[PDB]
């Protein structure tokens, strides 16, 4: 196994698709293991398999009790830096104080948490951190200073101290999936650059954990590694790598499953890697890329099958079946897709415009999905073309089926009108929907000011935090084109206002890989740019 230059990284691994990940060396036999077999320390390993060597191993302060040196934890090297992590188990109860006195020792400004605390009922690790307000861990007072919680990760801020007191940032990964590793490496790539952004250039090394501190934990390390190695040598070898890293904490990588991981995530961040900018801060070559984003036909069954074909607009775009909006019972299919936001999953539903023939249905989703919010991009007609279905009434009040819908308000203000109705379904017996219907879209291409659009984002988060704070309807006819543009831009605006981060592209390519063709002409994609240059002034 020798080095793969970046060059032919796309072809190696179409040519392999496990051999590899089986000759990698288990760090066991340049190895020594005393200390962490001793009978005092048992009780305080999670796995006994999955122990450090006595050569990397962290070791603690002499706390006048015996074997009050010892961790589950060992140095590991990153690219061209020695001793850059801590690769540590997830602590127990018995452990939680001997945890954070090793982040108070190792001088450490960071912990990133790849695991969650329970996994299907097993403890997969003890929770070390005060949910509010403080907690005195040993001689270490912890406190929670902000915790902000993102789709992919939840980050929260410490304050350490037993004199100048500290502060601590977790990173915790939420996303990784039970079992297997993810699907995209998107998720993992944004958090390993969130975590070099918060780490100090001053700190001790960076404390990585998962439940028994290798896998997860390694293929993490593994990945900052190669990415400074292909910034660097232009080449990557993620086998010497590994190789390396075992012999400083055995079984490093856990599974061929995440072995194969690494070398996806070193590819995404090749092939699209810098598409991100800074709001201090062509779409040509971007937009080609974008429409190279396969479209997952295999996955799009239910769509297909012979009585759901009459219930789309566009044949051609239809959800695959992994994201679909799914209804109570082949009744059970409406043209729509949940779509993850910037704050949390399922927060949009993108569907098409209603046919007068699926009213039914499209209420019943509404209904069926707590939603209280719908935004609509296109008017009834257009050009003499027929681009959606009146589901709603104006003057009095219509039963679509079981749903009953009356309007209260109808308020025409600059570019939206905003309705109000007392949906019921014939004491939850009744919801109040609001819709918002944007008349600011031209029949033919798009609009040339974004003030309007900004203003209907703007609008559409109040509405959101107050009615607080369930999934919104988007839709225009085609359910992708403008539904994209809208969902694209909410989740790109509040980052920029949250982070003062600006990454359109990958942004767009996230929503191809949930529905297909989301943001779909150049124009569209080009006015993304345009309204972030808006709102920025
Ligand atoms: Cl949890
Ligand atoms: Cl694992």
């Amino acid at each position: 196994y020798f080095p793969i230059p970046v060059e032919h990284l796309e072809e190696e691994i179409r040519i392999r698709s496990r051999e590899e990940f089986n000759s990698l060396p288990s760090g066991h036999i340049q190895g020594t293991f005393e200390l962490a077999n001793k009978e005092e320390n048992r009780e305080k390993n999670r796995y006994p398999n999955i122990l450090p060597n006595d050569h990397s191993r962290v070791i603690l302060s002499q706390l006048g009790i015996p074997c009050s040196d010892y961790i589950n934890a060992s140095y590991i090297d990153g690219y061209k830096e020695k001793n850059k992590f801590i690769a540590a188990q997830g602590p127990k109860q018995e452990t939680v104080n001997d945890f954070w006195r090793m982040v108070w020792e190792q001088k450490s400004a960071t912990i990133v948490m790849l695991t969650n605390l329970k996994e299907r009922k097993e403890e997969k690790c003890h929770q070390y951190w005060p949910d509010q307000g403080c907690w005195t861990y040993g001689n270490i007072r912890v406190c929670v200073e902000d915790c902000v919680v993102l789709v992919d990760y939840t980050i929260r801020k410490f304050c350490i101290q037993p004199k100048a007191p500290r502060l601590v940032s977790q990173l915790h990964f939420t996303s990784w999936p039970d079992f297997g590793v993810p699907f995209t490496p998107i998720g993992m790539l944004k958090f390993l650059k969130k975590v070099k952004t918060l780490n100090p250039v001053h700190a001790g090394p960076i404390v990585v954990h998962c439940s028994a501190g290798v896998g997860r934990t390694g293929t993490f390390i593994v990945i900052d590694a190669m990415m400074a190695m292909m910034h660097a040598e232009q080449k990557v070898d993620v086998f010497e790598f590994v190789s390396r890293i075992r012999n400083q904490r055995p079984q490093m990588v856990q599974t061929d499953m995440q072995y194969t991981f690494i070398y996806q995530a070193l590819l995404e961040y090749y092939l699209y890697g810098d598409t991100e900018l800074d709001v201090s801060s062509g779409l040509e070559e971007e937009f080609r890329k974008l429409t190279n984003v396969r479209i997952m036909k295999e996955n799009m069954r239910t769509g297909n099958l012979p009585a759901n074909m009459k219930k789309a607009r566009v044949i051609q775009i239809i959800p695959y079946d992994f994201n679909r909006v799914i209804l109570s019972m082949y009744t059970d299919y409406i043209n729509a897709s949940f779509i993850d936001g910037y704050r949390q999953k399922d927060y949009f539903i993108a569907t098409q415009g209603p046919l007068a023939h699926t009213v039914e249905d499209f209420w019943r989703m509404i209904w069926e999905w707590k939603s209280h919010t719908i935004v609509m991009l296109t008017e009834v007609q257009e050009r003499e073309q027929d681009k959606c279905y009146q589901y709603w009434p104006t003057e009095g009040s219509v039963t679509h089926g079981e749903i009953t819908i009356e309007i209260k308000n109808d308020t025409l203000s600059e570019a939206i009108s905003i309705r109000d109705f007392l949906v019921t379904l014939n004491g939850e017996q009744v919801r109040v929907v609001r819709q918002f219907h944007f008349h600011g879209w031209p029949e033919i291409g798009i609009p040339a000011e974004g003030k309007g659009m900004i203003d209907l984002i703007a609008a559409v988060q109040k509405q959101q935090q107050q009615t607080g704070n369930h999934p919104i309807t988007v839709h225009c006819s085609a359910g992708a084109g403008r539904t994209g543009t809208f969902i694209a831009l909410s989740n790109i605006l509040e980052r920029v206002k949250a982070e003062g981060l600006l990454d359109v592209f990958q942004a767009v390519k996230s929503l191809r890989l949930q529905r297909p063709h989301m943001v779909q002409t150049l124009e569209q994609y080009e006015f993304c740019y345009k309204v972030v240059q808006d709102f920025i002034d």
